[PDB]
């Protein structure tokens, strides 16, 4: 279910309103003149939103009615783009289009006493709206969730060149975020829930690195939804000139210098896991990756096991497909990969003497899905000794995987059903010293 | 979130759509003149729904505006009324009353050349709206959930007489209906998914039985949604003379002779959890008690301790409030109530001889709230020897409780977090063999 809200974008007179369609949206009810008097929406099984606007008495203010038809299930609605501007008296949509994988309906409305909006986003389904309506549509703005297999993108935002590129994806959220800027960015990196740390992307400049500054964001507080800055020329280059990084409960910067071309994005629901963009002596451009927070949260279980190691933790993105487990007498690490591409950082095996050998559970999802987890900790001796996970099971709706490692006197387990396993934390250190699972029901 | 669907009402024809307000419903607009053109809603926090209907292009179509306001939050929307008829051709919703704690605000439109429906419902709230629509609306129904501490009830229906009222809720659901039937119904009974049996509601007259019948729900297809039938007149009495249990997958019935005035009640997402109503000789008047299905389903940990016992389960309609606890060395008995008024039977305590002595924990729901248990298990010897839980704890997310009994060698726990148990389960005979926990995230 979760979703993320994009927009919306015109005139904060009239009522709120949303639609959240059942079905894939198959067709677009508009009644045009000038302005959009209104609309409405239908699905892939006949399902109707309300008819949003349209309240004018006066007849000459009807407006003609269009039909914008999605060619399902070929054919889906991805984004929109339109225009809002001053009507009567009142800011407003002016003009609308619809665009899908395949084309671009529209425009629709008039074009010209305008200011124009555009969303630059990919791997997004339109599955709703939401907007402002009185007479007319005084608001517009989409709900979308990411394609199968995909992660919601919005971006990037900045120059053109930048030799290196750079691209990842969190399992937690991010932490920590530290830049070096001036007047530019000149460089930028980033810290995991875990402390896994990534990059520097940027900074390649020996005589011009630029001013440290850290945001260190509390988990329990605050979480980044998006960001927003300004690009323009720096030394004859088009790169990043500020940035700002906005949670739910401020705006943290701006970082750099704010001159050139400002953006934003308006999004709500969402939680930024990752970033991409290209880089070279300084950041030249930088783009979001984002996922719909949850409304169902997650129940956590465990962890067991030993009680040293740092604590980390991995929440899929989609569904969880892949656990690489190196053992030996006790379990020296764990690493997972999901679905959607989404690849964890290796959970222990910090020492090169003491390694383990690699083991692998392939889960057909979402057909086959992890279930829970059994083993036992205690005892292992390299040099010093630990009390670790020593053996490790996994159970699908389908099958049980392992056991891996040896078995010990202290075993765990849980007795569940009716769940499917979102995810992992624990501790780890050189070895995994204890482990859990986020539960949700099915 | 669950919420029960009522109706809807009308013809066949338009377009299906839905309405779930975020916020209590504060008012109704309608377009009316013989028969209802449209109708949209608006929540207590400005949010509102389309306008459903109302695509006649012809102007002396559009109909006259009617705003209901529902004087919130003193006032709130409980149920509706009106009727269904012919206009121009087509099957269409021609009247509507809105029924509030307070008043009835209506009749609007024509009521006339109709067929009125109304609702024998009792502690519900109008959480939304649904129909069909295309020019008019051609039918509408409710989405309803219980007021607080409450469940909704349908009916009774049947005659007015009746010296011996009836009136149960179970905490699970139910599995055996045995009816004794031969041109009425002279008794009925209940069995839980636990066994308990409800009653013999009915059948005192020793000249009078009926032919006994029994339907069995298998819960692993199929759950009671609804009933139907018939009363009228039997040897001068006024009574139910005809009775079909309506499930999700069938109708079972009819028993007894379908003679005199038939009832029914449209809804989905039912599960009935109750009856209620007044017996003598016979089945005078009988009406049932449902609660949402959710959309959310519960995880299911445990149970712990001993093999032996018979399965039992319970769900709170609300929120658990008092745990009632038998103990001695071991743990006899456990029983719940919750803040709606729905009291577990007793599990376990089977034996007079050995009952242990009586706890109360009491929970001050939603403030505190059940967080999980802990306990051991092992040996109990009374005259024989049996294994089962000896120690019990319960966890909210403010305090602990107990331990009740005495610690045995095998202790359990549950490492758990950021979830509310919303029942038990487990196994009882004589004492408590085992038991587990129904939790959901939060
Ligand atoms: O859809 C635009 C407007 O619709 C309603 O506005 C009007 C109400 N009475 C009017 C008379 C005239 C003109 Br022009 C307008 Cl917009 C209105 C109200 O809902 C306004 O808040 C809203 O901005
Ligand atoms: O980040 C700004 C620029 O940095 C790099 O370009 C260079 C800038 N000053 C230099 C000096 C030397 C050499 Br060699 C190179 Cl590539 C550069 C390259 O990454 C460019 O594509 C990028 O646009
Ligand atoms: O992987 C498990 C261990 O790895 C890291 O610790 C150690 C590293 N080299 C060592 C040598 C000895 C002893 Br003793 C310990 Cl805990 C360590 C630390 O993270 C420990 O907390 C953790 O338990
Ligand atoms: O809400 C009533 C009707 O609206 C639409 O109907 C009509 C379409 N073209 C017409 C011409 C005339 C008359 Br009269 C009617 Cl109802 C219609 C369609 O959605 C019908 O399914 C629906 O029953
Ligand atoms: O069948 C339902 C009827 O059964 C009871 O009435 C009697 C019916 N036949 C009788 C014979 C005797 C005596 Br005494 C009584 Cl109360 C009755 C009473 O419970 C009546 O209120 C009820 O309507
Ligand atoms: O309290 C739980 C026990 O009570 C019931 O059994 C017994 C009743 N009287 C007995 C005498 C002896 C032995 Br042994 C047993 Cl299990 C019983 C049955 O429910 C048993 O399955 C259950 O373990």
């Amino acid at each position: 279910k979760g979703m993320i809200s994009v927009g919306p974008w015109g005139g904060s007179g009239g009522n709120y309103w949303s639609f959240k369609a059942n079905h894939a949206i198959t067709e677009i009810v508009i009644h045009v003149k000038d302005n959009i008097k209104s609309i409405s929406f239908k699905d892939a099984s006949g399902d109707i939103s309300g008819t949003f606007g349209g309240k004018d008495p006066r007849e000459n203010e009807k407006g003609d009615e269009k039909k914008i038809k999605i060619h399902w299930p070929t054919e889906y609605l991805k984004s929109i783009s339109g225009s809002y501007g001053d009507y009567n008296g009142v800011l407003v949509i002016r003009s609308l289009s619809f665009i899908t994988n395949l084309t671009t309906y529209g425009p629709f409305g008039s074009t010209s006493g305008g200011e124009s909006f555009s969303i630059p986003i990919a791997d997004s389904v339109v599955v709703g709206f939401h907007g402002r309506a009185g007479y007319y549509l005084d608001a517009l703005g989409i709900f979308v969730q990411p394609v199968p297999h995909g992660t919601i993108s919005f971006g990037p935002w900045g120059g053109p060149a930048g030799d290196d590129a750079f691209n990842f994806k969190v399992g937690s959220w991010i932490k920590d975020i530290i830049i070096y800027a001036d007047a530019a960015i000149n460089s930028i990196a980033f810290k995991d829930a875990n402390g896994h740390c990534y990059g520097k992307f940027g900074g390649q400049d020996p005589n011009d690195i630029g001013v440290e500054k850290k945001v260190e964001i509390d988990g329990n507080l605050e979480h980044l939804k998006s960001i927003s800055g300004t690009y323009g020329n720096y030394k004859g280059f088009e790169v990043v000139t500020s940035l700002s990084f906005i949670t739910n409960v401020t705006k943290h910067g701006p970082f750099g210098i704010a001159s050139g071309t400002s953006f934003s994005i308006p999004i709500e629901g969402s939680l930024v896991t990752g970033f991409h963009g290209k880089s070279g002596y300084y950041l030249d451009s930088i783009g979001i990756y984002v996922k719909p927070r949850d409304v169902e949260g997650s129940i956590s279980i465990g962890p067991w096991g030993g009680s040293g190691g740092d604590p980390w933790s991995y929440t899929a993105n989609e569904g969880i497909n892949q656990i690489i487990i190196y053992a030996g007498s006790n379990i020296k690490s764990v690493a997972f990969k999901d679905t959607s591409g989404l690849d964890s950082a290796t959970f222990g095996g910090v020492n090169p003497k003491d390694t383990g050998e690699k083991n692998t559970v392939s889960i057909n999802w979402p057909s086959e899905y992890l279930t829970s987890i059994s083993g036992t900790y205690g005892q292992y001796k390299f040099k010093d000794v630990f009390t670790t996970i020593t053996s490790l099971s996994f159970t699908t709706n389908l099958a049980t995987y392992g056991p891996f490692g040896k078995a010990s006197a202290t075993s765990f387990s849980i007795p569940i059903h009716n769940n499917m396993v979102v995810g992992f934390h624990g501790r780890a250190g050189d070895y995994l010293d204890a482990i859990g699972i986020f539960v949700k029901p099915d």
